[PDB]
């Protein structure tokens, strides 16, 4: 009933919106891996009469409920789709919404990690983005890759009418005690990359992780935090 929704609070199936700034909504959804339950988060970015999608609810039913709670809370066509990285909390899914008539679109660098993996793969490549500090305009937002993180491939979205940073798996939440699920991450180079987010957008009101609560800039340095402590 109006705070950000949590891991206990979404039975995995669901999806909740919760909204961020006009025109601008997360969705979180959870999903059981390796036995246990974790929560996960994208973006929702108006862009006129349609909708502009930044990653998959994680897994094929929980991004059909997602582009069902859209119909019903937003009642605009979810068009095109941006995977952040590989994994499947970002591409599981896309199969549902390419036959719902999303263009799915990622970084090359991204199709061909989710293709090596197993995993579904996006359509369409994003090029201009294969160098850290590399950013392009896709609609309403700009992709921007910091460098190695989370994933070699990790990219990060601002939205500048409101400047919400959707830092990705890339930006951990305020509460986390640890660095994630670091199976596919540069622990060494992720400080350096958190640094390059922060040069670039140091206007940021809003910023989201991947996986928990949003919250301001802070969220930056105290992912650099848990990151090199993790390292450590
Ligand atoms: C192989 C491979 N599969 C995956 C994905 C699908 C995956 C599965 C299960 C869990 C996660 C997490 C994760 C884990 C713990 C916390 C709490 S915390 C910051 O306090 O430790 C958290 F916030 C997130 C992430 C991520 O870190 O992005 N990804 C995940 N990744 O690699
Ligand atoms: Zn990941
Ligand atoms: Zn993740």
């Amino acid at each position: 009933s109006g705070e950000y929704p949590t891991v206990n609070e979404i039975p995995v199936g669901e999806v909740r919106l919760y909204q961020i700034a006009d025109g601008v909504w997360s969705h979180i959804a959870t999903q059981s891996f390796d036995g246990a339950v974790y929560p996960s988060n994208g973006l929702i970015v108006r862009d006129g009469d349609e909708l502009l999608l930044i990653d998959t609810a994680w897994g094929a039913k929980n991004t059909a409920a997602l582009l069902a709670e859209i119909e019903k809370q937003i009642g605009l066509p979810v068009t095109r789709a941006v995977s952040t990285h590989f994994h499947d909390d970002r591409v599981g899914g896309v199969d549902v919404l390419r036959a719902a008539g999303v263009a799915t679109y990622a970084s090359p660098s991204t199709r061909r990690l989710a293709e090596a993996e197993g995993n579904e793969i996006p359509t369409h490549s994003l090029e201009g983005l294969s160098s850290s500090g590399d950013a392009v305009r896709f609609g309403p937002v700009e992709l921007f890759y910091p460098g190695a993180a989370h994933s070699t491939d990790n990219l990060v979205v601002y939205v500048p009418s409101a400047n919400v940073l959707y830092g990705g798996c890339a930006v951990h939440e305020l509460s986390s005690t640890s660095a994630g699920n670091v199976a596919d991450a540069d622990l060494a180079e992720w400080p350096t990359s958190v640094e390059r987010i922060q040069k670039h957008y140091p206007e940021a009101e809003v910023v989201i992780p991947g996986h928990g609560l949003p919250g301001g800039l802070d969220l930056l340095q105290h992912t650099a935090n848990v990151v090199k402590a993790h390292k450590n």
